[PDB]
């Protein structure tokens, strides 16, 4: 228990590797996806200046007021008195060597070197070298520092790994793939484990987050006044009983959860231990919750859940069916596109009491409205071509012309129309917000299906954000998801249970055919989604 | 290195009133302060006759002990006083109090009780108390005893001499939003010696809403830590407007520790709004801070929301929500009422601009009512009888609020994309959709613009009635409105009023109450309405030009 006396942590970054077999995707993911770490003398990467970024700002952080209690603790150890403090950079001759003159030695940092052919007049009298590994044990219980880092390479980092001689460590995760030589130890989530998560950002064009494995531990006026306001609060939850935490292990285990996927994850979790349990229009039961609110920073990443594994094809395509107007269920059906298949059928319709509708004809729905509102609706066949209000032709105008407007909005819940739709619609409308060439997205979400539906809604509604505003020259800002009726199936418990016990990779990228500039002009090779790190598919329905 | 007395010893009040029986009529604009909470007790009690929620508050305040806390607190009067089974608070009251407490009450469970009195001495007392006879025998006592924290608790003459002594730390006081008859009363605290530092959420109990705040005596794993400061290296960024706006001009807003109060919701966002807005032009001209996208909940069970912060009034906007509900869209009836919140929408010169050279002045056009009765019918004026006309949505949501309670299909829309350009002007309420759950009625409406400033008040007010109305037609309790803000915005001309308001401190909502006979949503009229125990600031005029 020497590495928890010192304070010693290890510092890295890792991408995905190439191969010569398949290169730039991979079947399974896991955390040692991402463990490149170097390739010819250099790093994989040019270079990432966020990272960097982060790098700097751990390896030069210091809390003084907090060195009290590790020399309370290190010199206790040591059975002897350790004869401005800083923090201390370990690294190996190839690592030292690849830092240029101009960088070196890294500044505030007291620097070392592991080498066996490197004398110590070779260097200054500040840079101190070792020729073991215990050698630094020492140096360390001598030294006035705040905490080490061990900062690689591949040789330093295996070789404290194995000798149980790290603390903590830092990884950052580059989601993008590199040609490497030398990688990253495969770390045992026996002997350790994430406890934080941040959030996900893009740097040099690539995605990357930060993560944080931790060695298996195995006023107070103001504090007071904290107690005093909460005296009405509820000892436990409703649904303590029916949904235990300890099934959480995973969930609860983490201290920081910054990825944005947990604003989906967060959510499913507040209704299983307080929603209220309500019987809705299927005879299956539902835990419920009423209001909610999700926002994705779609200049950062896509949010494409990673928790599990999501298809998009068919949703894209029902968004380009969307795009046309059209409201006939045979269209994507013939694409194997099954959405809407269920609600077209002749039971169906008949339930609907839609006996004149002709099989697969869904009604005035979603296209019909957002091309020709107001438009009187006859068949799935008939030609309506300038007949309605054109929403969509409207708002994109408006987002050019009068961007501050504040009625840029997309509405689908047309009143009239609702009885002779299949179904109305979940998504009751998209509103706009466009500031300094960046344009936003709000939509209202009347019914969601957490378990199943929601994943593809945010993804669907992030995808048209982007659309909407490469047509319009602009680039996009943040999805933002209001939930209303807000319910997990009570048949999607012991998968959502699962889902939330897995730690989300850092998001994937969309990239989209840069020369579409009109909405009606996309075609689904248009669409690209690009470093899609995932944990395998889950059955939401375990009944199969 | 002044030690004081009330730190060494952690000597506390806490207190409960309710306002006071005494308004002169002089003026009918009645002027409230934080003296307006000052009733104390009647003819030897409580003047109301007894609050279940304070009560449960008192108690655990005045036994709330943290064991791990005592050791250092033990330390702290060994040093002052030169010195080097179970742990209980100590509760202090004047001989009167002490009386006044049931016997099967005498003496307060888990508490080390301690009575002021000179008529009485220990032997005309059998319960486990301390009896002494004058202030400085308490420090002496404390200065002997084990104990967490003692509190002071009443009564007017004790809290009085305490008060006047400075030896009180903090005074938790428990304000009773209702009036009832007293004739002793809680000393009027002075700003100078105290100022308070947090405010509690609103509730309900017995009949009455009521807050618990907190006065403060005025001045003059390290692990886990780090990696929170690492995963803020990019933050950065501060605030855009921060320079704009100097956050020193919200001092008290900004000292105050704990914002529960529900008006803080709202508060919060203009603040969010003026540290991180983006500036943007406006369709008025007039500029504004902006951001996208904010939600706001309020338990209408526990009250009715209703900004405290600056005066508002309601006759208006009910009657422009029965306005709606009888699917009106003539201004004139509502300016034959005196109430002009359309009136500068029918002019000859707005509608012009509005391209409705067609349209008779003060005919709104197809705006809310005409949506939620009438739907899809072709707007012809507002002369016009509808009967039978469109889709009633009105009456649709009431009857699957009724029988089909679980639907997640209940909204009411009145964004007819159809017939927007026909409206004087397009609607900021867009929907308000609805969720029955036990008995309980919540409900959402979405604002897609919202002025902060001037308009959400009153929207916030609008809706929270329209969602009791709508509970009480269909045999349900109002739960909670939700509030959701696309467009938020502050009008640049705003600001300085809302600086103003920023700091100043809600008081307790105040209640609505609907004449319990209407069971019709079509029934209701102005005088079945009615706002209690309204307690606010100042009116504010957001717009200081003249
Ligand atoms: N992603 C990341 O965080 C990092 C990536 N890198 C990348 O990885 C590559 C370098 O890694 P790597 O090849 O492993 O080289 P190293 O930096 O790990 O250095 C290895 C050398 O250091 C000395 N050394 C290490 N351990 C000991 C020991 N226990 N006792 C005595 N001497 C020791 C020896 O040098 P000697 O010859 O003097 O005996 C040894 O040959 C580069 O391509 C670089 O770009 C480097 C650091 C971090
Ligand atoms: N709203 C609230 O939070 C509270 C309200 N109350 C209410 O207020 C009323 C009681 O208040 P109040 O009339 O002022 O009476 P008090 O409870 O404050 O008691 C006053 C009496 O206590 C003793 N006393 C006070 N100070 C001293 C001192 N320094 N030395 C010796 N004895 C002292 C003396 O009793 P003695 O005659 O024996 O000499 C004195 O007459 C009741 O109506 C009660 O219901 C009470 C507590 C809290
Ligand atoms: O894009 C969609 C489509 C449907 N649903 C869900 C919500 C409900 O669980 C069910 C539709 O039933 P109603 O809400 O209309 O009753 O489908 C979604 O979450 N997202
Ligand atoms: O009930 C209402 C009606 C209007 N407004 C405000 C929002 C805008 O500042 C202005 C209307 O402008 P447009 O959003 O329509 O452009 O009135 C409200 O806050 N609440
Ligand atoms: C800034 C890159 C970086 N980021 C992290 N998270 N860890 C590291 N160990 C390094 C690093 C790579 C090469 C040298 Cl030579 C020194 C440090
Ligand atoms: C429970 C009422 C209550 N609430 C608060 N917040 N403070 C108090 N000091 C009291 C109180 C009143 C009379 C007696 Cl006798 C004892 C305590």
């Amino acid at each position: 228990q020497v590495c928890d006396v010192f304070d010693i942590y290890a510092i890295c970054v890792c991408c995905k590797v190439e191969s010569k077999n398949e290169g730039k995707k991979n079947e399974v993911f896991n955390n040692y996806t991402f463990r490149g770490l170097g390739n010819k003398g250099v790093l994989p990467w040019k270079c990432n200046s966020l990272d960097m970024k982060y790098f700097c700002a751990v390896t030069t952080y210091v809390n003084e007021s907090k060195y009290e209690k590790l020399k309370y603790k290190r010199c206790k150890y040591l059975n002897k008195e350790t004869v401005k403090l800083q923090n201390v950079v370990v690294m190996g001759r190839t690592t030292w060597e690849s830092i240029p003159k101009k960088f070196k030695p890294l500044s505030n940092r007291i620097n070392v070197i592991l080498s066996r052919t490197l004398k110590k007049e070779d260097f200054d009298e500040d840079v101190y070298i070792i020729n073991k590994v215990e050698d630094l044990i020492v140096l360390l219980g001598k030294l006035n520092y705040y905490k080490c880092f061990i900062i690689g390479g591949s040789v330093v980092y295996q070789e404290f790994l194995e000798k149980k001689l790290i603390k903590k460590i830092y990884f950052t995760r580059i989601n993008s793939t590199y040609e490497c030589d030398v990688f990253f130890p495969e770390i045992n989530e026996n002997e350790y484990q994430i406890i934080s998560v941040s959030d996900v950002y893009t740097s040099n064009n690539t995605t990357l987050d930060f993560i944080i494995y931790k060695k298996t531990n195995n006023d107070d006026e103001e504090e007071d006044d904290f107690v005093y306001f909460n005296f009405n609060k509820e000892k436990e939850e409703k649904n303590k009983n029916s949904i235990h935490p300890n099934d959480f292990q995973i969930y609860n285990s983490l201290k920081y959860k910054y990825h944005p996927e947990y604003q989906y994850l967060n959510i499913i979790y507040d209704i299983m231990m307080n929603g209220n349990k309500q019987s809705d229009r299927t005879g299956v039961g539902v835990l419920s919750k009423f209001g909610y609110i999700m926002k994705f920073d779609l200049s950062q990443y896509f949010p494409l859940l990673t928790t599990k594994k999501l298809f998009l094809r068919g949703i894209i395509e029902e968004l380009l069916w969307f795009i046309r107007g059209e409201t006939n269920g045979n269209t994507l059906l013939n694409k194997n596109v099954r959405i809407w298949e269920a609600n077209g059928t002749r039971e169906f319709l008949d339930n609907r009491k839609l006996f004149h509708r002709e099989v697969n004809d869904l009604g005035p729905i979603y296209g019909f409205q957002w091309r020709h509102f107001g438009a009187e609706y006859t068949n799935m066949y008939d030609n309506y071509e300038n007949k309605g209000v054109d929403q969509l032709k409207n708002i994109i105008n408006l987002i050019k012309n009068d961007p501050t407007s504040r009625r840029i909005l997309l509405c689908a819940w047309n009143v009239k129309d609702l009885d002779q739709m299949a179904l109305p619609p979940c998504h009751i409308l998209c509103q706009f917000y466009v500031f300094d060439g960046k344009l936003s997205c709000i939509m209202y979400q009347r019914s969601c299906d957490l378990g199943l539906g929601v994943p593809f809604n945010i993804a669907s509604y992030s995808i048209f954000t982007h659309m909407i505003a490469q047509v319009c020259n602009l680039q996009p800002a943040q999805f933002i998801h209001v939930l209303g009726n807000a319910h997990v199936y009570n048949n999607h418990i012991d998968s959502l249970k699962i889902q939330l016990n897995r730690i989300p990779y850092p998001f994937p990228t969309l990239k989209l055919n840069p020369d579409i500039k009109n909405i009606e002009d996309f075609t689904i090779s248009d669409f690209t989604i690009q470093n899609y790190v995932h944990h395998e598919k889950i059955s939401m329905d375990m009944a199969a």
